[PDB]
């Protein structure tokens, strides 16, 4: 499989801090986000691997802010039987969707949009 990120190798390790903690799991999946966090404009960005340019497995996602910080984390548990593009999509709805009730203006990348949200 091909890694395929959004983000740099730098961006996709950088450990990172909740101002106001929040977790919720859908597909299995640990969304954590800063729900401090208001009015800015957020870029999701994903690690994942592929074959052939379609996704096999999310490996990481982030939620980096215009100011370079990240705000919110989605994450396999690593013990997951199998993945689906479902699951993504789920938790990318709660990522989205706790931004967007914050006020931020929420920008999705190029691949994320694809099997996490027109899926």
């Amino acid at each position: 499989s091909r890694y395929l990120t959004d983000m740099t190798l730098e961006e996709m390790s950088r450990d990172w801090f909740m101002l106001m903690p929040k977790q919720k799991v859908a597909g299995s999946l640990c969304i954590r986000m800063d729900q401090a966090i208001m009015d800015k404009n957020i870029i999701l960005k994903a690690n994942f691997s592929v074959i052939f340019d379609r996704l096999e497995t999310l490996i990481l996602l982030r939620a980096f802010t215009e100011e370079g910080a990240i705000v919110g984390e989605i994450s396999p548990l690593p013990s997951l039987p199998g993945h689906t593009d479902e699951d993504v999509k789920n938790a990318v709805g709660v990522l989205i969707g706790g931004l967007e009730r914050n006020d931020n203006t929420v920008r999705v990348s190029e691949t994320l949009q694809r099997f996490a949200w027109r899926s």
